[PDB]
């Protein structure tokens, strides 16, 4: 059968060198006590203020509430999509980007994890330099970029509060997180983790461990790495892609800060605002009224506009409001941006209404009319399916049982009897009519 290796095994060390060499462990001895206290106190400060939340993710089309409470901290305006859920950063005091902040204690913790982020980056760079030197024996711009952590994901779980899955392949026992890869990260980027634990043939069940295995491979024995207070481990160059990792629950609670280079080419506030302004170039912008007039009705421009319409609504507005008043407990940073994004979105609703108005114009030849329909039919259809999915998710039995502050909100939403909106929430009657437009031709 399957098996795993711990420092109690003679083969454990040689197995580490020959099969998991890009995995680096740094014990609490290598971390200053002054930094140790600051980070651990920051963990409990965020826990005391209730800044850690369990997420209502969707996996394989099934609504699941994660056993691990978590929070995202990182650069202002940055996001990390994980398990189809876009987490928004609680900002930390990056250089020349001073924040109005959150509550005073919460701001200290974010600065603290920024300080921890700086230290882990330095260790990662040295580790990557040593890794490259060893390979050379047997560019430097890449090493800095692959260690340039932009966000950290904090997690907390109390095993005593959760009724746990057994590890299925190597008998590693109870799991807090199943085998997986850390996704949505820059290619070959390193991951640094700070483990904060609290207080026989096989691994110790009471001690927290991180598991490791090769992808597609349960014949190679896995590694169970015990984690104590202040232990740090690093997933170097391509370990995260070639190997899977899991978390093995101990007996006591445990915090962890996992620092990542999030891939955010389409996941920043600056990126999405620029996308919104690209869509609104097709609108006469003298005044912000309800008489939306479009500069061009070219199918290519219309298709790009309605795609951006979906991106801001579903990847940003509905993602943000599905988590409810979660960040308001932590920071007010995203309040104005989400108001601005919602304002930009409402104008695009007028654009769509303008596009539908032009389609039904009397002096528009069927040649040009069908062209517009072919350009926007896919975009409007997805907007219909996704609105149904998000509306259903906000009313699922699991969702209705959440705490009031974390209750999902299907925002934006408006009843059919609402005249403040140019278009209704349900588009099926429009979609069916538009589909029949191409059928009659
Ligand atoms: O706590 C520790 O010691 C180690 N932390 C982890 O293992 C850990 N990784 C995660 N990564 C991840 C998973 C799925 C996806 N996705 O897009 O699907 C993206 C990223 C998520 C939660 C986690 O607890
Ligand atoms: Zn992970």
């Amino acid at each position: 059968r399957g098996s795993h290796m711990t420092p109690k095994d003679d083969e454990f060390y040689q197995q580490w060198q020959l099969k998991y060499p890009k995995l680096i462990l740094r014990e609490a001895s290598s971390v200053s006590e002054e930094l140790h206290k600051e980070v651990q106190e920051a963990f409990l400060t965020l826990h005391k203020h209730g800044c850690l939340f369990r997420d209502l993710v969707r996996i394989q089309g099934k609504d699941l509430l994660t056993p691990v409470s978590r929070i995202l901290i990182g650069n202002p305006g940055c996001t990390y999509k994980y398990l189809n859920t876009r987490l928004f950063t609680v900002p930390w005091p990056v250089k020349g980007s001073n924040i109005k902040h959150t509550e005073a204690e919460i701001a200290a913790a974010c600065e603290t994890f920024l300080k921890l982020n700086d230290y882990l980056q330095i260790e990662t760079i040295q580790a990557l330099e040593e890794l490259a030197a060893k390979e050379k024996a047997n560019d430097e711009v890449d090493i800095k970029s692959r260690a340039a952590y932009n966000v950290t994901l904090l997690n907390f779980m109390d095993p005593q509060k959760m009724p746990l899955k057994e590890e299925p392949y190597f008998g590693m026992g109870k799991m807090a997180v199943s085998w997986h890869h850390d996704e949505n990260l820059v290619d070959r980027s390193a991951v640094a983790v700070y483990s904060y634990s609290c207080e026989l043939e096989g691994r110790d069940p009471d001690i927290w461990h991180v598991g490791f295995k090769i992808s597609w491979d349960i014949e190679t024995p896995g590694l169970a790495i015990p984690l104590h207070q202040g232990d740090c481990y690093f997933m170097l160059d391509d370990l995260n892609a070639t190997h899977q990792h899991c978390v093995l629950a101990g007996s006591q609670p445990r915090f962890s800060s996992t620092h990542r280079v999030a891939e955010c080419s389409t996941g920043t506030l600056d990126y999405i605002l620029q996308r919104c302004q690209l869509a609104l170039q097709n609108v006469c912008d003298d005044v912000d009224n309800d008489d939306v007039s479009l500069k061009s009705f070219e199918p290519a421009v219309l298709k790009q506009g309605e795609e951006i319409h979906n991106e801001v609504e579903f990847e940003w507005l509905r993602q943000f409001w599905f988590q409810g008043n979660r960040y308001r407990k932590c920071t007010d940073w995203w309040c104005q941006p989400m108001a601005q994004l919602e304002a930009l979105w409402k104008k695009m609703e007028g654009v769509t209404n303008a596009v539908l108005h032009e389609v039904k114009r009397e002096g528009l030849p069927v040649e040009q009319r069908n062209e517009i329909l072919t350009a926007i039919l896919a975009s409007l259809t997805a907007r219909q399916n996704l609105r149904r999915e998000w509306h259903a998710r906000c009313q699922s039995r699991i969702a209705r049982t959440l705490p009031a502050d974390q209750k999902p909100e299907c925002r934006p939403y408006w009843e059919k009897d609402d005249a403040s909106m140019p278009l209704p929430f349900d588009l099926t009657d429009i979609v069916s009519e538009l589909r029949g437009q191409l059928l009659e031709a």
